[PDB]
């Protein structure tokens, strides 16, 4: 809370960053992350105070010998409290008191219950016994039976009744405990009495014993009283059941709420448990009680499902099980449920009482044979009867979803959240400081951490050490507690104080000692390449290396080599040495589980050997010793593990004898994924001792000059074991005993023993490359790779070598033994000499990148540099469908691959609410937002198809077109008629239309793409059919004739704005079509966007067919045009522009045009009044750029950042106030022009039936075939009768004249744009085009994105950003080639207006929009790059210069002055090229949308790069450039960034607006927040 504490944290943060070397756990944060970090700092400091210093207080106190006794627990605790009621208040003290108090309450309750139980037992024995005239004996008890059994029953009934009434009591109470104890005593004594009556003469004495044996020793409780102590509220126990994982897909056992009922996901679960631990293991050891065995806590670690359940149910079946005392139980008990079902109870733990394996089973419902089967539904219903429906909960569920989100990764931890989720967790143990040694050291409350190069240990604290540690740490924490509240005034840590500096010097080492550092706790969603992991390695490189290791590990590709290796290797005697390794014994333990039936059969053999041991010991002559007359556990266990090892190395073919009968089972096991992974993870461990056993000397075959010739500088480690990462992984509780201990060697210890030696040259080299570091250059990999020719017994092919060597590198990364680099370096040093060897290059490439990394962030360039050289050697034999490809490195975290195995088989499902929508479409449309986006990003929708909804959010559904039949109603789909989307260009003469029956039978709905600046017009074509037109012009309803229904822009326009958005569709209802309009908007909702129904007006409105609609609109349009001319006259007067002579020129002649003389006065007036504000705002635009240039380059972001916000607010006022006016003036002018053209020349001049009568704004515009095709496949103009869909569905059977499979994609695109073929032929040719196109894009570009990065690098580039291969503007058609033409037009605005920061922001936007393809922003972006394919405003921003050879283009750039940009718009594709010259010299840029954007300092370098790229690798021929193969010719188009920036892309966004440093939800927020608010 205190500002002073916040300033202190900011001070040490900034200072600790400034002190950083490379490789540090601090890094610079976002100014939002800053706050999340500080929040977690404060929270975890409070956790320390309550949960470790408090327990230390409980040992500085209690040092004096109070009365202590294991029996007088209550009294011991009571006096420990009265010892300390005098102690001053302090959070560690308060937490200690409160813990001791709650334990006092529990022990008091238990002691009360046990007392009243015993008194009741004695009372009932007196009641059942004879009068004092006789001794208590079985005879008199038998004589009493007929009366006093009924008396016992009567009392039991009375007690049960009274207790059931008392269960209405709101909390545990003396009466409740009393009655419960009485009931248990009566029940148990009744049972024992009846057993005595049933006891035989031989049992009678034992049953009388069991009656006289009162549990008065109190050595264990009555079971039901233990359950009483487990009750969470009187009459209820908390049940829980623990998941393997949250089972969203059914892979795991689960128990979850579904429709208010609780539901077990599977028919029985081994993982139930009851109750909850009374205290943490820390307190458990502080009381020095027995801790609960770890087999309760070990088996799972993910969120847990729990509810309160009625104690009677628990005590009926499960008290038979739940006793902690060793009552005889087998593996199982089967319990008859009253419905005739079984419940099976399973001894899933042989020691712990309160965790249970449970199964319900019974006669299979509705079956021909009475087989009993398990029944999850029966268990669910029985629980729902016995459960409370209230206070079901899942423990930690939000914590999981806010830190892991899902089962995150197949590799080691990266931050403490992933550590704490991992299987190694048990409980968060903070360490604290023991500073009274000469230098500071780390201690637990129980012990100080002894550390050694080999070993880490604790010596338990003697009293003087506890007094030191407590008094010091408490003195520090008291200061911290003061600073949060009394501030600097209280704490006296004034800015000049030496005490302040000492204090900070202590806090910083506290925050390092515990990994509360930023790299420890932030765990972001998408990792900026700045961020660093818990060891200070670069975060993104670690994530990528983990995803690489996983992908290599999962492929089935290398297995024929590795298992050949294993089959040979197993014959060496040294392999036995592998088994006594400590780490191998982690995982062969899992093999004992996987092969359990065989392993059991083996052990049943092995236990025979004991009999031969004892026999041999007796056969020895006159044995003076039981020489081996013993069961040697270690002998059998060794022999068994050795057998399991051999059966894992050599295949199941090794099975022999009777076990061949089980061999089909073993074969089925070992080929599982879990089988293969274990079967090789034991192999690589087995490899090391064998390699060592040859002792062949080191002899690398490739020399390297930079790092010492002839040797390697292996290992390169400093041993500096981290104590926190050790103790926060499960050591044995022997550490917790308050006794000195040596900690286990878990596998992670290999991850935690080592730290880089900054003095060594190899470290200096690696720190120049800035690889991750883990344990240095792998001398192990040297020792292995030196002898491969002897392990395999012959030379490897470079293919076989690189296969083995990549699998080994994956094994090393997977187990956390080394980095990628730490292995591949020695591989490249050891790669065999040979015609295809590649290590020489790889070394030179490392050196080349070293001399860079000392200066620049390599951002993964190294990994691509390696994979470019390895992959074509690995994949050398394979088909393109079967090649291996690793995940691809990116600025965002590593994304999945796009080729080969990773895709092979590795649509949205839709929701049945479609039937509700069908049932009441009006109510549905009133209550849910129906969006249409997928009806925009599909072109060429059929005339007839299946329509379905998909749910996306709360009341939010999307339509999709689909091919699935409605006769699978599970498709959630119905017959409907679609209408294609028409384009946004106001020059369009050819609207989209389709014809549908009056009195339809075939289908009852019609859908269209989202309306944004267009009209839906319904007209009556004849007696029986409507023609429905989607026209892309505003106000189009005025232009057609015989209009019977229409929705124009004005009907859904937000008044006083350019903004509008609406879904429109048609429905056949009450025997007539109804035009249904659902007005929408985009709205901001917590740094995201969503659609919603518009709430400021009726979201739905409806027209039946009408006649007067034309007149009704026309009057409105005339008035509105007059009114907007008033608006513009006003504003122009406000800026002093002369309106004289501005009026409509009488339309005399000619086609539609912008800047036609008739409107020229209005257009000029707009253009000028716009200039009067555009020049004005530019003065702030420059200032804003100056600001962003200082924001990127300074520490104190939040100082100046708000100024950005205020300048934005200022500008957006001007936009909101005047852009709307100018836009509306343009629209009303284009509309009046088109109306004049109709009025003079008739509708046939203003609507055309098809586009084949080629004409436009000029007689030809020489648009590339690529562009004119993409336009022809992202808008519908003309109808699409079924023939086109039939051709598309049959396109592999159909044949087309003058086409063959070896035509280029270009020559097909051309012939398709000839339009001469039938619709069935055009459908087939379209399909053939898309198939050929993506086959070529795969073969030419995705498979070679690696080498281009390196060509641009060593041609000399000075900045680069790869762009996502994956971002597509349409899921259908040619995905590859359609995005190029809009993207270059956006990018050139970005670059001209914001330089390298613009390019960064835009590529970030593309990345997010490809990672989350269905988030609101990624939809809006896709819907806003479309509408740049043919927007005539973009043609206003163009000038098609001639063809040029590349050299001339370069010379032209050299000739340019000031910023200038050019597209190349090659015949089938569009690179971009251009220059900026403002400062930092002249930088020349090049951009290929299939690869990335690159920059250069000099035109010589630029041409040297661009030639290599376009001709050196022949891509100019794949892009179909003009003229000769050598010296290709390109068009070029001198884009005017002054005008291109301002083209409308719908929803009121200028392209600049999508092209900006903020997120779209920011800009839209600012608009709503300054327009509608204020």
């Amino acid at each position: 809370i205190s500002k002073d504490f916040t300033n202190l944290l900011n001070t040490l943060i900034d200072g600790q960053i400034g002190a950083a070397s490379r490789q540090t756990e601090w890094f610079n944060m976002s100014p939002d992350e800053r706050t999340d970090y500080i929040k977690q700092v404060d929270e975890r400091l409070q956790e320390m105070q309550q949960s470790t210093l408090s327990v230390l207080a409980a040992q500085h106190f209690q040092m004096q010998d109070n009365p202590v006794s294991v029996g007088d627990q209550l009294q011991t605790l009571q006096k420990r409290r009265q010892q300390m009621t005098d102690v001053p208040g302090t959070p560690a003290i308060n937490a200690y008191k409160q813990q001791l108090d709650r334990d006092i309450l529990l022990y008091r309750r238990q002691q009360t219950a046990m007392t009243h139980f015993d008194s009741t037992w004695r009372k009932v024995l007196v009641m059942l016994g004879p009068d004092d005239s006789k001794p208590l004996n079985a005879t008199t008890l038998r004589e009493n039976a007929v009366d006093k059994q009924a008396k016992l029953d009567t009392e039991i009934k009375r007690l049960e009744q009274q207790l059931t009434i008392q269960v209405a009591d709101s909390t545990f109470s003396q009466k409740y405990v009393t009655l419960f104890s009485e009931l248990q005593a009566y029940k148990d004594v009744n049972a024992r009495y009846n057993a005595l009556l049933k006891a035989s003469a031989t049992e009678e004495a034992a049953a009388l014993g069991a009656l006289t044996k009162v549990p008065q020793a109190s050595d264990d409780l009555p079971v039901n009283i233990s359950l009483l102590m487990m009750e969470e509220r009187p009459g209820y126990i908390r049940m829980n059941v623990a998941l393997v994982n949250a089972s969203t897909d059914g892979r795991f056992k689960d128990f979850f709420l579904e429709n208010g009922r609780l539901v077990v996901l599977t028919d029985g679960v081994l993982n139930f448990s009851f109750g909850t631990a009374a205290r943490s293991l820390a307190w458990q050891q502080q009381y020095r009680l027995k801790s609960e065995p770890p087999s309760f806590r070990s088996p799972t670690y993910t969120p847990i499902r729990s509810v309160l359940v009625k104690t009677e149910f628990v005590e009926k079946y499960f008290a038979n099980y739940l006793v902690s005392e060793s009552t005889l139980r087998g593996g199982f008990k089967a319990q008859l449920l009253g419905n005739g079902r079984k419940m099976l109870l399973t001894s899933v733990d042989r020691k712990v009482p309160n965790q249970i394996g449970i199964q319900v089973s019974g006669q299979a419902p509705n079956t021909t044979i009475t087989r009993e089967v398990p029944l999850a539904s029966a268990l669910s219903d029985l629980i729902n009867q016995n459960a409370d429906i209230a206070s079901f909960r899942t423990i930690g569920l939000e914590g999981f979803r806010q830190s892991s989100y899902h089962p995150d990764r197949d590799g080691l931890f990266v931050n403490i959240h992933e550590l704490e989720r991992s299987v190694g967790f048990a409980g968060r143990q903070y360490l604290l400081e023991m500073p009274q040694d000469n230098d500071y050291l780390s201690a637990t409350p129980f012990g100080v951490m002894s550390v050694d190069g080999d070993k880490v240990s604790s010596s338990h604290l003697s009293k003087a050490q506890t007094d030191t540690l407590y008094q010091y740490n408490a003195a520090f924490f008291e200061k911290l507690e003061q600073l949060r509240s009394g501030g600097m005034k209280a704490s006296r840590l004034f800015e000049g104080s030496i005490e302040r500096t000492a204090f900070v010097q202590q806090l910083v080492r506290l925050l390092e000692r515990n990994h509360i550092t930023p790299a420890g706790v932030l765990a972001p969603e998408y990792p900026r390449d700045n961020m660093r992991d818990i060891k200070g390695n670069n975060l993104n490189k670690v994530l990528w290396e983990q995803a690489f290791a996983a992908s290599v590990w999962r492929s089935r590709d290398n297995d024929p080599l590795l298992f050949r290796l294993a089959t040979r290797l197993v014959k060496n005697p040294a392999v036995v040495k592998v088994l006594q390794n400590g780490y191998v014994q982690s995982d062969i333990a899992q093999a004992r589980e996987l092969l359990a039936p065989l392993y059991e059969q083996w052990r049943t053999r092995a236990v025979e050997a004991e009999t031969q041991r004892v026999a041999s010991a007796n056969a020895a002559q006159h044995p003076s010793n039981p020489k081996v007359h013993v069961f040697d556990q270690a002998e059998v266990e060794r022999s068994l593990d050795d057998k399991l090892l051999i059966l894992l190395l050599t295949g199941p073919q090794s099975l022999e004898g009777t076990d061949v009968q089980l061999r089909p089972m073993v074969e089925a096991a070992l080929l599982s994924n879990e089988g293969r992974s274990l079967r090789k993870q034991i192999l690589f461990h087995a490899l090391r001792p064998v390699a060592d056993s040859f002792s062949k000397a080191a002899a690398p075959v490739n020399p390297h000059a930079e790092l010492g010739v002839g040797k390697i500088m292996i290992n390169n480690r400093l041993n500096q074991p981290d104590p926190y990462l050790i103790l926060n992984t499960s050591s044995e509780e022997q550490a917790y005993r308050d006794g000195s201990y040596l900690i286990k060697d878990d596998k992670y210890r290999s991850y935690n023993q080592f730290r880089p030696d900054f003095k060594n040259d190899a470290t200096r080299y690696m720190n120049d490359l800035d690889t991750p570091f883990v344990g240095g250059i792998s001398g192990t990999t040297q020792t292995v790779s030196n002898v491969l020719t002897e392990l395999f017994g012959g030379a490897l092919s470079v293919k076989q070598y690189w296969q083995f060597q990549m699998a080994n590198a994956a094994f090393m990364i997977r187990n956390g033994y080394h980095s990628f680099f730490e292995t591949f370096y020695v591989a490249a040093r050891y790669e065999p000499e040979g015609a295809d060897s590649i290590g020489k290059e790889m070394l030179q490439m490392f050196d080349k990148y070293r001399v860079e990394g000392s200066k620049k962030a390599l951002q993964g360039k190294l990994y691509d540099g390696v994979m470019a050289r390895v992959l074509p050697i690995i994949n050398q034999g394979l088909s393109a469908a079967d090649e291996f490809h690793p995940p691809r490195f990116t600025r965002i975290g590593p994304r999945p691959a796009l080729l080969g195995q990773a895709v092979k088989d590795l649509p949205r499902q839709g929701s049945a609410d479609i039937h509700q929508f069908v049932t009441d479409p009006v109510l549905f449309a009133k209550t849910h937002t129906v969006s249409a986006e997928a009806l925009v990003r599909s072109g060429r929708l059929p005339a007839e198809g299946s329509a379905q909804l998909v749910k996306v959010g709360s009341g939010l559904y999307e339509l999709e077109y689909t091919e699935q039949s409605a006769n699978d109603i599970s498709s959630s789909s119905i017959p409907a008629y679609f209408l294609g989307y028409n384009g946004p260009n106001q020059a369009n003469a050819v609207p989209a239309y389709v014809d549908i029956p009056k009195r339809t039978i075939a289908g009852n709905f019609l859908f269209t793409g989202t309306l944004s600046g267009g009209s839906l017009v319904v007209t009556s074509l004849d007696a029986n059919t409507f023609r429905v037109y989607h026209d892309g012009r505003v106000n189009s309803s005025l232009l057609y004739d015989n209009v019977v229904m229409a929705v124009d822009y004005k009907d859904y326009q937000i008044a006083g704005t350019a903004e509008g958005l609406a879904a429109a569709y048609m429905q056949y209802v009450n025997h007539e079509w109804q035009l249904v309009l659902q007005r929408q908007e985009y709205q901001r909702d917590g740094q995201m966007l969503r659609l919603r129904l518009r709430d400021d007006e009726e979201p739905l409105s409806i027209q039946v067919a009408d006649s007067q609609v034309v007149e009704r609109n026309q009057a409105q349009f005339v008035a509105y045009r007059e009114q907007i001319h008033q608006q513009l006259k006003k504003v122009a007067t406000q800026f002093e522009v002369s309106i004289s002579g501005v009026s409509d020129g009488v339309y005399t002649e000619g086609e539609f045009s912008p800047d036609h003389p008739a409107i020229a006065a209005w257009a000029k007036l707009c253009a000028e009044v716009y200039d009067r504000i555009n020049a004005d705002t530019k003065q702030l635009v420059d200032k804003r750029n100056k600001l962003y240039e200082n924001r990127r380059n300074t520490i104190r972001r939040d100082l100046i950042n708000q100024q950005i916000k205020q300048l934005n607010i200022t500008l957006e006022y001007y936009k909101a106030q005047y852009d709307t006016v100018l836009r509306e003036a343009g629209f009303v002018e284009q509309s009046w022009l088109w109306q004049q053209i109709k009025a003079k020349n008739g509708s046939a001049a203003v609507v055309r039936i098809d586009d084949t009568a080629i004409q436009g704004g000029g007689k030809q515009r020489t648009d590339s075939v690529g562009e004119r095709y993409a336009i022809s496949e992202a808008y519908q103009r003309g109808a699409r009768g079924t023939g086109f869909s039939d051709g598309l569905r049959n396109f592999r059977e159909i044949e087309i004249p003058g086409v063959d499979d070896k035509m280029s994609a270009l020559e097909m695109k051309r012939l398709f744009l000839e339009g001469k073929l039938t619709s069935e032929q055009q459908g087939a040719l379209s399909g053939r085009i898309t198939e050929t196109s993506r086959a070529e894009y795969i073969d030419k570009v995705l498979r070679q994105t690696a080498v281009f990065s390196e060509d641009f690098h060593d041609a000399g580039s000075v900045f680069d950003r790869l762009v996502p291969q994956d971002f597509y503007l349409s899921l259908v058609g040619d995905r590859s080639g359609g995005r190029a033409y809009p993207l270059v037009r956006a990018m050139t605005v970005a670059l001209a207006s914001g330089g390298e920061a613009g390019i960064n922001s835009l590529v970030q936007k593309l990345f997010f929009a490809s990672a989350d393809p269905q988030a609101g922003s990624s939809t809006l972006l896709r819907n806003s790059l479309i509408k740049l394919h043919s927007n005539v405003e973009a043609v206003q921003a163009s000038t098609e210069l001639g063809q040029f050879g590349l050299s001339e283009v370069v010379s032209r750039l050299a000739a340019t002055t000031g910023t200038s940009m050019f597209a190349l718009n090659t015949q089938n594709h569009s690179m971009m090229v251009g220059s900026t010259v403002t400062t930092e010299g002249r930088r020349y840029y090049f951009y290929d949308p299939n690869v990335g954007i690159f920059a250069f300092d000099n035109t010589k370098s630029l041409s040297r790069a661009m030639e290599q790229h376009l001709v050196g690798r022949r891509l100019a021929v794949h892009y179909g450039s003009f003229g000769s193969k050598s010296a290709p010719a390109f068009n070029l188009i001198e884009i005017d960034t002054g005008k291109m920036a301002e083209v409308p892309v719908g929803n009121g966004l200028n392209v600049a607006d999508l092209t900006r440093f903020e997120e779209l939800s920011s800009v839209i927020g600012q608009r709503r927040q300054v327009e509608q608010v204020m």
